[PDB]
């Protein structure tokens, strides 16, 4: 447990698993998103989910939409307990870039196992 553990790491492992089952013949969301996870206000980890090339990696690259939120918030949204729009209304999540692209991911949350 020497490497910082975050509840949200679990969600990212599930997202990478979900990527394994994409239907190449019927793509639905082809955008690049970045998630900046904070803890105690500081930035602890960055992930880039590239849906154009189909990859999810811990990296600090640029993206079409960037979502910044605390680890607990990412966990809550990713497990389907907190709706994204409510997180935004309560100031628990910040988004830069082409904001509307994030809404395209909502109907896929339920597919995470
Ligand atoms: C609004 C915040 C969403 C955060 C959690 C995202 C979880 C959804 C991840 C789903 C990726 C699967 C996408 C399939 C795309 C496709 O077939 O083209």
């Amino acid at each position: 447990g020497i490497r910082m553990s975050l509840k949200s790491d679990e969600v990212f492992a599930k997202i990478a698993k979900r990527l394994e089952s994409i239907d190449p013949a019927n793509r639905q969301v082809e955008h690049v998103y970045k998630f900046r996870i904070t803890q105690g206000g500081k930035v602890v980890k960055n992930w880039v989910m590239d849906l154009k090339n189909v990859k999810l990696v811990e990296s600090d690259d640029a993206a079409e939409a960037t979502l910044t939120m605390e680890d607990d918030i990412m966990f809550a949204i990713g497990t389907g307990a907190l709706p994204a729009k409510e997180a935004m209304a309560q100031d628990k999540m910040e988004v830069d870039g082409q904001v509307e692209l994030i809404f395209l991911l909502e109907p896929f949350i339920a597919s995470l196992k």
